[PDB]
């Protein structure tokens, strides 16, 4: 398709200008692996970067939609938002997709990494990096659909990014999602807002749901939701409303602000502005 073709070329990125190591794999998603990369800017330097294969596509057109829903990913730049670097076009072998490199990975084996040991002031402002993120995919009215702790990595200047959206957003680990819902597709059914199961649509609203999901994932440092909850019964559980549990060491307004992330009633759940100011609040108290 012309229009697309069109606007990639705005990120193009010359196959030259790009190492590729394939020896080096840092996941492996449906579409394809992400290897290591090194990219060079115009204007000199090396650039550390992941690099997303889309081989495992067969169907032209599973690449056009692909593409077509991912790009507009381009236009958005903020501190907490995974950004694109582009994409590398060649002749045999599908389109590359250039990403920055996380060098300290997702936010959830972060924390579960018993070394690090990460305080709940250092776990409260990744929630608040996390938040700040999402406000600005708001105000851009993009949904995301799938926040939660193994989504969002970290830099090697230890900033939070919100990914696996866009030209980044795959199949990494399926251990956490489920067909068990009414789409048949595997979906991430206990970060869902209970509304999102009910009537199969996504809104910021739901985001702020999952985000809520994603604050108890940090206090918890990297604990499982409802794990005795089967995937069965996730609307059941939810409709009689029934709660995460507040985490031994979740202070209590913080867990207050999670349990407005999950109100039955959409639009009585905090925004992303609001989250914002209230996690804000509560970190300095720190
Ligand atoms: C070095 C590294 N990078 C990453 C992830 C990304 C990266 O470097 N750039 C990215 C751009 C986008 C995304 S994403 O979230 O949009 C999609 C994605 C990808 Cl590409 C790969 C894995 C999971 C997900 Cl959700 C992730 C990374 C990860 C998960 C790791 C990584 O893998 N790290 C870092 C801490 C130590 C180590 C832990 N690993 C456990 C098994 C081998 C080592």
């Amino acid at each position: 398709n012309p229009e697309l073709v069109q606007a990639v070329q705005h990120v193009v990125i010359g196959p030259s200008s790009l190492i590729v190591h394939f020896n080096e794999v840092i996941g492996r998603g449906h579409f394809g692996c992400v290897y290591h990369g090194t990219l060079l800017d115009n204007d000199g330097k090396k650039i550390h970067c992941a690099v997303k294969s889309l081989n495992r596509i067969t169907d032209i057109g599973e690449v056009s939609q692909f593409l077509t829903e991912g790009i507009i990913m381009k236009d958005f730049s903020h501190p907490n938002v995974l950004s694109l670097l582009g994409i590398c076009l060649r002749s045999e072998g599908s389109p590359l997709v250039v990403l920055p490199y996380m060098k300290h990975g997702d936010l959830r084996n972060f924390i579960r990494n018993e070394t690090h040991n990460p305080t709940v002031k250092d776990l409260i402002g990744f929630g608040l990096q996390v938040a700040k993120g999402m406000k600005y995919l708001a105000s851009k009215k993009f949904v995301h659909r799938d926040l939660a702790a193994r989504n969002c990595m970290l830099d090697e200047k230890f900033t939070v990014k919100v990914a696996d959206f866009g030209l980044a957003r795959d199949m990494y680990d399926k251990e956490y999602y489920s067909v068990h819902n009414k789409t048949g597709a595997k979906l991430p059914v206990k970060w869902m807002a209970l509304e999102s199961l009910q009537t199969q649509k996504f809104t910021t609203k739901s985001d702020v749901w999952s985000f809520g999901v994603l604050l108890w994932e940090l206090m918890t440092r990297g604990a499982p939701p409802y794990p005795d909850v089967n995937t069965f019964d996730i609307t059941v559980y939810l409709l009689q409303g029934r709660r995460l549990l507040q985490p031994e060491y979740c202070p209590d307004p913080l867990y207050e602000v999670m349990l407005k992330c999950w109100h039955p009633k959409a639009e009585m759940r905090p925004s992303f502005s609001e989250l914002v100011s209230r996690i804000s609040a509560i970190f300095s108290t720190f």
